């Protein structure tokens, strides 16, 4: 008997930690230690998907004496309207009601066109530079920040101002830096709201200002803009990096995609399913039980913490034959869990898919000899950030 402790070591730079796969082989649910409270860890696809759809399991903490959290985690939960268990139902319902129509088919069609042209231009710059080049800085970082500038209706140079604010806000290692960064996000968004009130455009805050005949306060609208800014680019950057690394590891699939860019949607779904970095602490969706829930032969009690391992579930052989293999020829693959499921299903997931498809339609056709210029083992996943990620991806081509 040895209680497992999150996070688990991963000897590889990607994939699932061996001890989490070991727990998965034993059963769907295990009690584990963490850096804070003990929690139930759920690692199999069926059970993770069932529990993400169970409304007894919520982001908000119902406990009378809640455990302490990093400033990074507190900001994240607040931005998700989960900081008060008594008001989370109405506040989270309103959050989703106000954000979902900001990603209409009209907006996504226009943005798809601009995204495709932007990747062409980014790759043209990449192709003309002398290697070695940091693919993360010149491609992975630039497309999603471009997209967020578009959603917010601000000049593209603004991304040089806000480009590290998701990383700083979600720095679990430095509470002072987290709060100082979040204050900069807040000041920026409040400036942005005040400008949009006299100079609206075709963008998200303008639409929120017009909403319900202007019934929302500037703080309400800035709060929603902060969620788009801090959730809307950093995780996409990370997926472009992991997708590139994954395709570099599988030359046969890479060659298939270069030959037929019609495989890019299939490649994108495989990248999302398998794209897990380092110790993979960001591939856990945290919850608290607001009522008792049975999972197999285990009772989750009201108040317990639960870690739903979407990364481990996406590797589950029970749901994906040869779950550890990158295969863009899978016939009717199950829907992966990388955008979550149920009440808090990723609001940006169709836009994120459009970005990832535009990149991987083009990347290896435009740069056929692209490859890492450093060993994989030199690539360092940033464990202290909620959103993880690599800081650089040196390439040659
Ligand atoms: C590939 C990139 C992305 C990934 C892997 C991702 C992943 C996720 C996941 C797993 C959740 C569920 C959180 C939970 O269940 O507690 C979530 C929620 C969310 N995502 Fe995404 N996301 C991505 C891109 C985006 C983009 C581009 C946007 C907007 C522009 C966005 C906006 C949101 C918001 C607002 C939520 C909160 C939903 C809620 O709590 O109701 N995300 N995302
Ligand atoms: C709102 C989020 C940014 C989306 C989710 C994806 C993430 C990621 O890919 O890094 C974040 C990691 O931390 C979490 O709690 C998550 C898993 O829910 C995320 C919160």
């Amino acid at each position: 008997t040895d209680l497992p402790r999150l996070p688990f070591d991963n000897p590889d730079i990607m994939g699932i930690a061996p001890q989490m796969l070991a727990l998965q082989k034993e059963g769907p649910i295990a009690r584990v230690g963490t850096a804070g409270e003990d929690a139930w860890l759920v690692t199999r696809y069926d059970e993770v998907r069932t529990l993400l759809a169970d409304r007894r399991l919520r982001l908000s903490n119902p406990n009378p004496q809640p455990s302490a959290k990093s400033a990074a985690r507190a900001f994240m939960v607040a931005l998700c309207a989960g900081d008060d268990h008594e008001t989370e139902p109405a506040r989270h319902a309103q959050m989703r009601s106000l954000l979902i129509p900001r990603f209409s088919t009209r907006r996504l069609r226009l943005m798809k066109t601009r995204i495709e042209h932007h990747v062409d231009e980014l790759l043209d710059q990449l192709a003309a530079s002398a290697p070695p080049v940091d693919l993360h800085r010149v491609l992975s970082f630039r497309l999603p920040t471009m997209v967020v500038c578009d959603l917010l209706g601000v000049p593209l140079a603004d991304r040089e101002r806000f480009g590290q604010w998701a990383r700083g806000t979600f720095d679990q290692s430095d509470n002072e830096h987290s709060a100082n960064t979040f204050q900069q996000v807040v000041d920026y968004m409040l400036e942005l709201v005040a400008r949009k009130r006299v100079e609206p455009g075709d963008d998200i805050l303008s639409e929120l200002i017009a909403e319900k005949d202007g019934a929302l306060s500037d703080a309400d609208i800035a709060h929603l803009g902060n969620a788009v800014l801090l959730f809307g680019y950093e995780t996409t950057i990370v997926r472009i990096d992991l997708g590139t690394l994954l395709l570099l590891r599988n030359p046969v699939q890479r060659a298939q995609l270069a030959e037929d860019p019609g495989l890019a949607p299939a490649a994108v779904e495989e990248i999302l399913r398998l794209g897990v970095g380092g110790k993979g602490s960001n591939a856990l969706i945290p919850r608290y039980a607001h009522g008792d829930i049975t999972v197999g032969e285990t009772v989750i009690r009201t108040g317990d913490a639960v870690m739903l391992a979407i990364g481990a579930a996406n590797y589950d052989d029970r749901a994906f034959p040869d779950g550890g293999l990158f295969d863009l020829t899978r016939v009717r693959p199950r829907s992966h869990l990388a955008f979550g499921h149920g009440a808090r299903h990723c609001i940006g997931r169709t836009l994120a898919r459009i970005e990832l498809t535009a990149v991987f339609e083009r990347l290896f056709r435009r740069l056929p000899d692209l490859r890492l210029a450093v060993p994989e083992e030199s690539l360092r996943w940033q464990e202290h950030r909620i959103t993880g990620g690599f800081d650089e991806i040196p390439v040659t081509f």
